């Protein structure tokens, strides 16, 4: 008689569901709404409020250096507090891992999306899915939020490098990272269902919706709209797609649709995402999305809870001042003003998704999972992704002149050069240890000189120079150079330089090296950025994106190993004049049109 059906794992989903919603009080409820972020959690906290969700934002960790395991004791013990709750509810915990399990120290860092839209390979970008989950839960955590599924359409955007490509085709191909995270659903399978198969899976998140990679120029952040068959179009199939296969969670963008900011958006959120497309998993806010609903942002957060909720939010991302969201929504409900039904449908949508996904019969972390972090094989998957997502834009200055790639491993000297060949930070760009990026050695990982030297033949000798001026590429006896420069870490409203002109020294580096020896130039950027100047200059030219922490990635084509077979996932502007311009423009203008590679063969 001490028998509770919801505590039944051999029950159906939706009847433990049915039986756990039932026995709840409304702080139960609402507690389960509720996210907060680590550094505002207490046992205490997430006990006395019945708390159903954590996360780590970016750069939100335990420590600097945190070990799986460190990561591990941290979740489980948070999830302690929470399962001595009465109705002994677990939490879940979320992260943005969105290359790999980026926030923690040896994770492994995979490209970021924009190069793995180059890859054109889906099952790639799966077995990247099921790689980045196991790190995920090596770690601990049992949700990521991902994949963005924004179809970025101005590259000024300085989130473009997280969207597969402008052409939404391309990122509905690569919305197979989700069955890679999440496991593949059954057979028998409704679309928008929720799925996760178990506890070496977590739950995705397709995100924003919708239309986060709408103009205008680029994207951060207006309206970020167009109308009608601009959404129905380019920015709402992948989301088709993502139900199709088992999306457990939807976040909603700061973004509006129509001048409706999209987190007050009942008609997108609830009339269709829920309602057409029959999303049954649950739709969570962006980091205080409900609080920039208003303007100036939290100047009426009554209005914020109360849209937000009526829209059909289920799970808010608060994730600081709880007290305040659970207060005002607690009056919202006590007063009328957002009915139970509301609340038991949010709550449902919640419990479903931990209820699937088996959270209730394992909680905790596994101590066996921890060595899944950083683990080789994912370095070689990752490695591989690098590799096929370099797109050669340039073999040689005319085409009489030999190919300079693939270069010979084998000679008497050679330069490695410019401020990204012995980086990391760089190499790896935004959401890496985090929010921003970093430069140098922020975790383990191999550059792209230490590539170049674990490469070439024992007599080769490899010099590197960070800024050589000319007259020392001219005195030193090299073979051939490879120059590496580009991008510095950026996001949405931090270090995105508009012009999408390479930071200096670069080009000059560039000049410098390629003027005194036949020069392979890696380009490391987060999108197409003006580039003729360093095509003039170069023998050889490799549109690298954010490759992440393999280096050997790149030198693996450098060298022969395999050959390019990188196309470009976006359209290459000659000008910023022109943008936006994409695939299917008016004035289609390109310098070089997506879908643009050039190959090598494999020595």
């Amino acid at each position: 008689a001490d028998y509770v059906l919801y505590k039944d794992a051999t029950k159906p989903v939706e009847d433990r569901v049915a039986d756990l919603l039932g026995r709840m009080t409304l702080a139960e409820k609402i507690g389960q709404m509720t996210q907060i972020e680590r550094l505002v959690a207490t046992p205490d906290v997430l006990r006395d409020n019945f708390i159903g969700s954590l996360l780590s934002g970016g750069g939100s960790v335990p420590r600097k250096g945190a070990t799986a395991k460190e990561w591990q004791d941290m979740v489980d013990g948070f999830q302690k507090a929470c399962m001595s709750t009465r109705l002994g509810i677990p939490m879940i915990y979320g992260i943005d891992a969105v290359h790999g399990q980026n926030n923690v120290y040896g994770a492994t860092i995979f490209p970021h999306n924009v190069g793995l839209g180059a890859t054109r390979d889906p099952y790639l970008v799966k077995r990247i899915g099921e790689a980045t989950a196991l790190e995920v839960r090596a770690t601990g955590i049992q949700y990521a939020f991902a994949p963005c599924i924004a179809v970025c359409r101005d590259p000024r955007w300085g989130r473009c490098y997280e969207s597969y490509s402008e052409d939404r085709r391309i990122v509905q191909s690569m919305t197979e990272l989700i069955p890679g995270l999440q496991g593949d659903v059954p057979k028998d399978f409704t679309s928008g269902m929720p799925f996760v198969a178990g506890k070496n899976k977590v739950a995705a998140c397709a995100k924003h919706f919708v239309g986060d990679g709408g103009t205008v120029d680029g994207i951060n952040e207006n309206n970020t709209i167009i109308n009608r068959e601009g959404l129905m179009n380019i920015h709402m199939p992948a989301y088709k797609n993502a139900m199709d296969k088992g999306v457990s969670t939807v976040m909603i963008s700061y973004s509006s649709w129509n001048g409706v900011k999209m987190h007050a958006n009942q008609d997108l959120v609830t009339g269709y995402l829920k309602d057409t497309l029959k999303f049954k998993g649950f739709v969570i806010s962006d980091w205080e999305g409900i609080d920039r609903i208003t303007t100036p942002a939290g100047s009426d957060y009554s209005y914020s809870v109360k849209a937000s909720i009526l829209a059909g939010l289920d799970m808010i991302m608060v994730p600081n001042k709880y007290q305040q969201f659970i207060s005002i929504l607690t009056g919202h409900v006590n007063g009328g003003v957002i009915p139970m039904s509301r609340i038991d449908d949010a709550v449902t949508r919640i419990l479903r998704v931990k209820f699937t996904m088996g959270l209730f019969e394992n909680p905790y972390a596994d101590p066996a999972m921890a060595e899944q972090l950083g683990k080789q094989e994912h370095r070689d998957l990752a490695r591989e992704a690098a590799r096929k997502s370099l797109v050669l834009l340039k073999n040689g200055k005319t085409s009489t002149d030999a190919p300079l790639l693939p270069l010979p491993k084998k000679a008497p000297k050679i330069l490695v050069a410019g401020s990204h060949a012995d980086n990391l930070g760089y190499q790896c760009g935004g959401w890496t240890i985090e929010y921003q990026g970093d430069t140098g050695r922020t975790t383990v990982g191999t550059t792209i000189l230490e590539a170049v030297k674990a490469a070439v033949d024992p007599s080769t000798v490899v010099v590197f120079a960070e800024n050589p001026d000319a007259e020392f590429v001219k005195s030193g006896g090299f073979s051939y150079a490879i120059v590496a420069v580009g991008e510095h870490p950026y996001t949405e409203t931090k270090g995105d330089n508009l012009n999408l002109t390479i930071p200096e020294p670069g080009l000059s580096t560039v000049q410098a090296v390629c003027g005194g020896v036949r020069c392979a130039t890696v380009l490391i950027s987060g999108r197409p950025v003006v580039v003729q100047p360093l095509l003039a200059a170069s023998d050889a030219l490799v549109a690298a994106w954010l490759p992440g922490s393999e280096g050997q990635g790149v030198t693996d084509a450098l060298f022969g190993d395999f050959g390019f077979t990188g196309r470009l996932p976006r359209t290459w502007f000659k000008s910023v004049d022109q943008l936006p311009m994409n695939v299917g423009d008016a004035h289609y203008d390109p310098l070089f049109r997506l879908g643009y590679g050039l190959t090598t063969n494999a020595t």
